[PDB]
């Protein structure tokens, strides 16, 4: 009679359609945990993530509601697409979670990252990171927040990325990774399109190095990471900070910077072949370009992606895909459970 069941689920309750079977859990998060499952229906395997009252506070409600409007606004391989979204209640009184529903795959970009890759596969992984990034700013997306944790591969070496950055304060101990933020995003300036290379570059970084570049407790923490190892930016980019961000920078230690042979020297490299030792060179020319303090001088993504490293890969109905609400105002919870209800059944 009911098209739902109800499973306990390493500690959450999932309340799905009776098509998803064998439910369980491949890791958690943010805002609730994720579960595999076999759809029934479509004869083929899809992740599961619940929403637990998405609306309990802005900084849930905002993104709950951006991602549910934003994911008809990309169609494109390397974007997140929903197989499905329900709710298991009733009415917009009852209602209480959202269940999001896509394609399975085989593993997060943090577990890639920790493996020893070829070129081939470093390349591959990196250009469609950027044909994502690529759709998501024809469309009028700009991420800002792009991290490994968000993205996820399969088995081919194909990869998605699942969310779709920034627009705070929650009591759960959940607990924001920051690593991946380009300056401008950790110093508040003005920002454009590669905003997004800064965090395709950290990501790049880590795969050769094995470890973030930039940790930190904190933006303070970090920015020291950054110019411990890039060094002190121009003065031309301190004309651009707001004044008192500006006055703090200019004032940390001025530090020379390591060059980029020192930074990501040949021993991360294969580099047994005269074909790998040329690859090595690319990549850290281009991750050179990438690891720029100063977005008017850091790479755009059009030219990353003409990029010896990454050109291999390019084809044109891979990069150029056809383009396609707003309400990031303050809302009360009610006014957001009716929003997110609403989009939920259209
Ligand atoms: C054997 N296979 C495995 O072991 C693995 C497969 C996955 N995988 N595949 C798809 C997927 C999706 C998300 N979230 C999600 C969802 F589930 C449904 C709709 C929208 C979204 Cl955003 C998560 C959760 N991650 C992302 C940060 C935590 C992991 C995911 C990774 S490991």
């Amino acid at each position: 009679d009911n098209q739902f069941y109800s499973v306990e689920v390493g500690d959450s309750t999932f309340t799905v359609l009776k098509r998803y079977q064998n439910l369980k859990p491949i890791g958690s998060g943010a805002q609730g945990i994720v579960c595999a499952a076999y759809d029934a229906v479509l004869d083929r395997n899809v992740a599961i993530k619940k929403l637990s009252r998405p609306f309990q506070n802005q900084t849930h409600a905002k993104r709950a509601y951006r991602e549910l409007v934003l994911m008809k606004c990309v169609n494109h391989k390397n974007i997140i697409s929903l197989l499905n979204v329900f709710t298991p209640q009733k009415t917009l009184e009852e209602f209480q979670d959202v269940y999001l529903v896509m394609e399975l795959m085989d593993a997060n970009l943090c577990q890639v990252i920790q493996m020893e890759l070829d070129h081939e596969r470093m390349s591959y992984l990196l250009y469609q990171m950027l044909c994502g990034i690529k759709h998501l700013h024809s469309a009028g997306i700009i991420h800002r927040d792009l991290k490994p944790s968000n993205i996820v591969v399969k088995s081919d070496c194909t990869l998605k990325i699942l969310d779709f950055g920034l627009a705070s304060f929650m009591m759960t101990p959940y607990v924001v990774t920051r690593y991946y933020r380009a300056p401008e995003v950790i110093l508040g300036m003005g920002y454009k399109e590669n905003v997004d290379i800064w965090s395709v570059g950290c990501i790049m970084g880590e795969m050769v190095r094995h470890k973030i570049l930039f940790p930190g407790r904190d933006y303070i923490d970090q920015w020291n990471k950054v110019i411990e190892q890039l060094g002190t930016p121009c003065p031309e980019f301190m004309k651009k900070l707001q004044p008192t961000v500006r006055n703090y920078v200019e004032n940390r230690p001025k530090y020379a910077g390591l060059t980029f042979p020192k930074l990501f020297p040949d021993s991360l490299f294969p580099a047994d072949s005269e074909h790998n030792k040329l690859k090595a060179s690319q990549a850290r020319d281009l991750l050179s370009k990438m690891l720029v303090i100063d977005p008017a001088k850091r790479i755009s993504v059009d030219d990353a992606l003409q990029h010896p490293y990454i050109n291999v890969w390019y084809d044109p109905a891979e990069v150029e895909a056809p383009p396609p609400q707003l309400d990031e105002r303050e809302h009360t919870i009610e006014e957001w459970k009716e929003l997110i209800y609403k989009e939920v059944m259209n």
